[PDB]
């Protein structure tokens, strides 16, 4: 069987916290009445919720609200335990309430509120500073959620909320999020395609919270590159594919061969001999202002086959890629 | 009641934008506690504990105040002065704030601070060291004072002395408030003892001089040696001791000019007092401490009128701290 694996960090932060903190099965919710909460306008749907800009009748604060669909109330319980857990953690978006339509019976998640800047317009403008300063910002975020045994699996622009004029970002979305307990096999059907960090598409399922340094990595690429996404899979299997034609097939072999991972028969004749790719390839006139030696250098630590040769979310703050902020 | 207005730094709030005042609107956030240990108890409160601890990650000794929820608006206040007093001479320094992860109960981590065994401090205190330590608080409260805040809870206990490295923190800072002129304010604050006469006949439209009122009850208790100055059994009786020395014809010309209406249980308590030289409280065990400049400056601190009282500013510049 495969070779098993535990987080280099925050290993062990769960096993020594009662079980009241990480068994979400248990956790009791608690929510208040909908009526005092007036929906705006829809922000975003998804498959098992809808967001909505709403404002709070008794304070006239706006808020925001996430109707929830309830596909599983393990899944609700999770997600409210986690966001429980996390409140006023950096860059977190905060859990203000829990409420529940009287008629429908439909909870619902309220949030502090967030005011997201066109993105196509936020995608133009933002500079090579800006690009460092909001990752330092989703890295705050991360070390804290790990320290906290949380791992968030499901990365991405459309989890990261920017409101440009107030310089302010929250990481959004813990529907996927999970705890993290050493030697635990989670399901490797969690993060978006054009994120999913290299175990997930191998399915090795011991894997840890280097998972959300992968999928930072990705954001970090099409930020820099102007390639949205930089790993562009058509399926989860082309997904591994498109991984390999940059970071190249030898290192894929040494990473499963180092965990003794059976790679799925599917793979055979796609995946293909890959050499090694520099990443001063990727620099073109459209993204060079953005592109730097620390940039680079930074992007191919977070950019790794093995799970465990990753930067941590802390050992990131430390790179000079951050020196400027 | 007549309306009033703090003689000194009256609009600075007013014009200041809205996230350096609205404390309600003010997004805290916070770290693991999980990088703090705790060591011992240096104090317990109504809804705080405080603890010298070690941050793990540095070996650096920090203090902590882990806080009781009573109200989120409450340590949102407590929190947003603290960050905007931050680096002002002699406030004690918020270093980080934190949260437990199985309690959810947040805490403020402050600069280490060592206290002198206080026991060995009154005794050891010497004429010199009273002008230095009174000139190290007024530092902390021209400072407060010009950045809007009003500290409310001056007393010993809200002063920290470090006597071997000659340093002094102003702490506690839950009950202060921003000051915004007009502004009706809750009565209920300070210490009983240290208590303004404003806060006792309920004028709601106080300002900073409150502070100096307080401050001259400490005054008036290390020169003296009277522990506390006005030995006030409950509210009511608090304003009495206080007309035992000021008197009471003054008292009556106080809330005139404001035209403040005197609660009737006064009525049968507050009788008639002369007013009491400050030379009176001078005996053999307190004469080494005490000074012609001490009580002037003293007497020009514990003024009924809250408008008469010295600002910190000018309490600098008088000739009681010409030695510091
Ligand atoms: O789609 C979005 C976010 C869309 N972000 C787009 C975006 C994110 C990151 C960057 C960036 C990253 C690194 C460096 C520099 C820039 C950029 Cl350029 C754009 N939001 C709309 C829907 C929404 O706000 N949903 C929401 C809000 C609050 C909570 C929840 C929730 O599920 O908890 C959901
Ligand atoms: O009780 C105390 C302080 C106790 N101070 C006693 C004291 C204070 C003033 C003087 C003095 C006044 C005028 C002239 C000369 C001297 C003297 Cl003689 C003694 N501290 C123990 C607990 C503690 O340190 N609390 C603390 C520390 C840091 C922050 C916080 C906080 O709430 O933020 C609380």
């Amino acid at each position: 069987g495969p070779v098993p694996s535990r987080a280099r960090v925050y290993t062990d932060v769960n096993t020594h916290r009662p079980s009241e903190y990480w068994d979400y099965e248990s956790h009791v919710v608690e929510w208040g009445n909908q009526d005092d909460y007036q929906l705006v306008r829809k922000l975003g749907r998804g498959k098992y919720s809808e967001v909505f800009e709403a404002i709070n009748i008794t304070n006239n604060e706006k808020v925001v609200v996430k109707i929830l669909k309830p596909v599983k109330k393990k899944k609700i319980k999770r997600e409210i335990k986690i966001l429980e857990n996390l409140r006023g953690g950096p860059n977190i978006i905060t859990l203000a309430d829990i409420v529940k339509d009287p008629v429908s019976r439909t909870p619902a998640l309220v949030f502090e509120h967030v005011n997201n800047t066109d993105f196509k317009q936020l995608y133009q403008t933002l500079t090579d500073y800006d690009i460092r300063f909001y990752m330092y910002e989703i890295l705050k975020a991360l070390d804290y959620c790990h320290s906290m045994g949380i791992m968030h699996r499901d990365v991405k622009p459309h989890n990261v909320m920017i409101d440009h004029e107030h310089r302010k970002l929250r990481l959004i979305d813990w529907g996927l999020a999970e705890f993290y307990h050493p030697g635990q096999e989670y399901n490797v059907r969690v993060a978006s395609r054009y994120f999913k960090g290299p175990e997930l598409l191998v399915d090795y399922q011991m894997y840890d919270y280097s998972l959300d340094m992968w999928s930072l990595g990705c954001m970090l690429a099409s930020m820099i590159f102007r390639k949205e996404p930089f790993f562009h899979g058509h399926d989860n299997y082309d997904q591994l594919v498109r991984i390999a034609k940059v970071l190249g097939t030898e290192d894929l072999y040494d990473y499963i061969d180092k965990y003794n991972i059976e790679l799925d028969p599917r793979f055979n004749d796609i995946l293909g001999r890959h050499s090694r790719k520099r990443w001063e390839r990727f620099v073109h006139s459209e993204n060079q202002h953005l592109v730097s030696p620390e940039a680079l250098d930074f992007l191919d630590k977070l950019l790794r086959y093995d799970h465990q040769s990753r930067l941590t979310a802390r050992e990131a703050m430390e790179h000079p890629y951050f020196y400027t902020v």
